[PDB]
């Protein structure tokens, strides 16, 4: 009838919760693998076989030689990055992978000059405000200002008549360069490698909205989407302006896809077991001192995209709570919990108070969640390692009852908990 | 049942003018909430009851309900001075108590007047450059949802908060504009003083939209119905880009536009039109450059409402109702302007498309692909008769009730509703 349901990740806090983990684990017998939103912004770590990939733009599936890898309409693509991406982890083994991508030629172009804006204009609001965005300069939200000014260009543009593209990449260069006067553009080059790319690329590209629709109605099949960035990064339901330019949320899998809210089935909410957010931005759990330099130290957190170091704070139900009112998760995925094995007691944000009382929902205005003051709940810690814990019994009591404590106060189940970096480091409860 | 309440949802599936505020105001008569989810003022939908004929463009056409309260979600962007031009217009022609039964949500963002200058001169740029433009309505709404990825756009929270904060930004949004166009005039300090008018006025009106839906959606059970703006190939996505409008028109941007997830989905209706209309330069595969094009643009009034421009018609296009509905997911559909082929003896209908040689199976993405398809027609034979009074299936005559047979099987989705005149009585459902 309405066909089959694809299986969705997504980020329940500031992004980097492990959602390449989750996605890489149930990848393992998918048949489609999809991208969603965002470009190479985001930056995930798999780990698989004591063998470590970073990946941006390539959906983690990408490592299934059986499944098909798929980048849809809303995503912005950056083509020497693209390429970048993929050589870089073809010297780790990483074989036959564009024989099993496929693009949807909706897609629409980063092009070089929108990354340098990116930065020129982070440097602007840097040097003219004293603080600017904490982008990763890799030109996402200057991509999609041009998508919807209508400028920018598409895959199904770029593999088009080459000499109407390139008069078309010609103009949108010099629309940036008049709202950029300071904006370099090797006109000639960019062009000439766009075209060695569209050759690269030509076999891959595919009518997306059809792929899919055919993937969903012929035989069963089982597709998973890979969410990207974070809920609390929504260009709509973030911390607005420090979020990122597409929507992160559930809504984004169908504008992402070309896919009816009918065709979406379990919708795994990831949720690291402490808080965090690399960029600028109001972050009421957030701990600059001992506590945040140890989550930091042990979680190893650091951007994998830019390398910048993370902010680092306690769990926050305000968001989590927030995040799940608009994503509707069927389950969800606790990871890093190791990373809480030495803590004599660890805390979580129940609630946000403004001059002492409790504001009832999260806030549109991001300044005033620079002013609230969390009401936090001081649970036991397990003072243990469980970094070989492989089944549910494996986890000491407060280990445990820290899970349950976030699955009751957020009325959604935890089906896996982290507490490793490989893929069997995962646990399974049901 | 714990996911709460699912709400309903009409959208257009074509290129716009299909008759959708009709299909909305029908499904209003007994709504809880009425909302709009994406796009500007530009919605131009359609309402006539009573005599009386109702424009909206921002407005949700559910405000003309005294029992509902209309909703504004957070994936709309609002311009002040049009919402309440529009308002007036329509109280002097009976609305009333409006204000007190229109809810905004504080994440929408704001059109600002500067933006409105910038579509129209990006459009006249591009047009003494390029031959051609885009051909929006000029109500600024690209150039909005420009800002708003830009993170560099202001929302209706950021209005209602600290003034002078709002001033020092809205300034710089100005300045920046100005750069794009020196040519840009800016009355910044009295767009500013409108702006902080504009704010006491709506203040009242503002409310956490997550927070509000999600309320509506798990206390005492409420229908929540949803306003589609714009249609599936005007979708910034989905539709024949570049010539399209700068939101998700299709039913993600229901979710996108309200916070809501899949599962307070529910029935989802495409307002499909009897035959295909198209606004402003692009491919048009089934277009009747003829006297059946003349027939059909004069008998179904097919013309910008104020520009007075003639909309280009064709006849059925069923390779774009495919496509609409393999994005939208239709569950059922409200076919449209059956009375408009009243008089046809004969109706042909584009039942699939053939590129060099061989079909296509798929809704071309590309201008230059979709402007070379040849398209296969399915001749069928008209009712000749008047179709105008009918309101029970059993009314329209065979090759009438054949006809929305042939929309029902070759889309595979049921039509519930066949419209046959402007006014809320001149519908038939059927089921
Ligand atoms: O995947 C990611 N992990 C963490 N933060 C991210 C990720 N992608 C985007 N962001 C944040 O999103 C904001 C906007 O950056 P942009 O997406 O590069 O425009 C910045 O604060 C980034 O740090
Ligand atoms: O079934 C119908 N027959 C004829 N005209 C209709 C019908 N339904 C709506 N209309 C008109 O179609 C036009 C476009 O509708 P809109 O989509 O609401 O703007 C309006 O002028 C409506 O009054
Ligand atoms: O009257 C109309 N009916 C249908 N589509 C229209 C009309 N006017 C403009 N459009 C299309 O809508 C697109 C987006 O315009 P915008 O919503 O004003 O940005 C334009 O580029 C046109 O292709
Ligand atoms: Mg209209």
């Amino acid at each position: 009838a309405t066909g089959s349901r694809v299986t969705v990740v997504l980020g329940a806090q500031w992004g980097d919760e492990g959602k390449g983990k989750v996605v890489d684990l149930l990848a393992t017998d998918a048949d489609i693998v999809s991208r969603c939103q965002g470009g190479n912004n985001a930056g995930h770590t798999v780990v698989v076989d004591g063998k470590e990939y970073d990946f941006h733009l390539l959906p983690s599936g990408i490592i299934n030689t059986k499944a098909v890898s798929f980048i849809g309409n809303g995503v912005v693509i950056h083509l020497p990055g693209l390429f970048e991406e993929a050589e870089k982890n073809e010297k780790k083994g990483l074989k036959d992978w564009e024989k099993r991508l496929i693009i949807s030629d909706r897609a629409h172009l980063v092009f070089d000059f929108h990354q340098a804006v990116d930065g020129l204009q982070e440097v602007q609001r840097q040097a003219q405000e004293g603080k600017n965005i904490g982008t990763t300069k890799k030109g996402i939200g200057p991509t999609y200002s041009s998508k919807a000014a209508r400028t920018g260009l598409r895959i199904c543009d770029l593999l088009s008549d080459f000499d109407e593209f390139s008069a078309r990449f010609k103009n949108l260069a010099h629309q940036h360069q008049s709202m950029f006067p300071t904006l370099e553009i090797d006109v000639e080059g960019q062009l000439k490698r766009l075209k060695g790319f569209a050759e690269r690329i030509r076999p891959m590209v595919r009518d997306g909205v059809y792929f899919m629709y055919e993937a969903l109605h012929g035989p069963p099949k089982k597709v998973l989407v890979e969410g990207a960035n974070a809920a609390l990064l929504d260009i709509d339901f973030g911390t607005y302006p420090f979020v990122t330019s597409s929507n992160c949320t559930v809504g984004g899998v169908c504008t992402g896809l070309g896919i009816p809210p009918q065709n979406i089935g379990d919708v795994y909410g990831v949720v690291k077991a402490y808080t965090t957010r690399v960029g600028i931005g109001a972050f009421p759990t957030e701990q600059i001192n001992e506590i945040g330099d140890l989550l930091q130290n042990r979680g190893h957190e650091w951007g994998v995209t830019t390398g910048r170091k993370r902010r680092c704070g306690w769990l926050d139900l305000m968001i989590l709570r927030y995040a799940h009112m608009v994503n509707g998760f069927t389950a969800l995925a606790l990871t890093k919990l190791d990373i809480l094995d030495v803590l004599s007691e660890i805390k979580v944000g129940i609630s946000y108070k403004l001059n002492g009382k409790r504001i009832p929902y999260f806030p549109a205005n991001q300044e005033i969640l620079q002013k609230v003051e969390v009401e936090y709940e001081t649970l036991p810690g397990w003072k243990a390692d469980t970094t070989g814990a492989r089944k549910w019994e494996d986890l000491p009591p407060q280990a445990q009852s820290y899970v349950r404590f976030v699955e009751n106060h957020m009325g959604v189940a935890v089906k896996w908990v982290g507490v490793g970096k490989s893929r069997e480091s995962m646990i399974q409860l049901f």
